[PDB]
């Protein structure tokens, strides 16, 4: 049988920021069905990570704080400024 | 420690159809976060459900096969015509 009442989920994957959630700096949000992973275009005017500027090459020493973070925001598919400046996790 | 491999995911859900996912009647599309459901307004142009049709009251009399559906597309947030005629699941 079918079931009528099973929705389809799809899951996109964003950066944390204290600016809210971030599409890649290519504005390009990887998604997933049940079955494939596909990508979606982020709409205009969504925010977008433009850098990530750690202090040093190993993350876990300088993970019990967010690391610093430029913001930008989606202009047709392009990440656009001006940057803002905000931390990430 | 903060985990900065960790993306923050967040899911949206759809109906099954022969014209692919769709939106609901209202294009407001039910999604969540880890902490928190929310809505999303579909984008100009996707798919959305008009209608249900179904020969019975009892679902799992017709379940074997899907059932027959109407299908639009969003216009700033309302389900607009012309109706295409899908089968729904």
């Amino acid at each position: 049988e079918d079931d009528y009442t099973a929705y389809a989920p799809l899951t996109c994957y964003f950066t944390n920021s204290t600016l809210g959630l971030l599409a890649p700096p290519n504005c390009s949000v990887l998604c997933n069905s049940t079955t494939t992973w596909f990508n979606e275009t982020s709409p205009n005017n969504a925010s977008c990570l433009l850098t990530v500027d750690f202090l040093t090459q190993d993350a876990i020493l300088q993970e019990n704080q967010p690391y610093n973070c430029s913001v930008g925001h989606c202009d047709n598919g392009t990440c656009a400024g001006p940057p803002r400046h905000a931390q990430c996790w």
